[PDB]
């Protein structure tokens, strides 16, 4: 199995991020549709 990255600390919650952006494509994940609806 590879490992050039799934190397951090937390990895509890910042990968459910990811993972749905990966899984995404381009719309809206968690937090960031939040911060990407009022000054950027």
């Amino acid at each position: 199995d590879a490992e050039f990255r799934h190397d951090s600390g937390y990895e509890v919650h910042h990968q459910k991020l990811v993972f749905f952006a990966e899984d995404v494509g381009s719309n809206k994940g968690a937090i960031i549709g939040l911060m990407v609806g009022g000054v950027v």
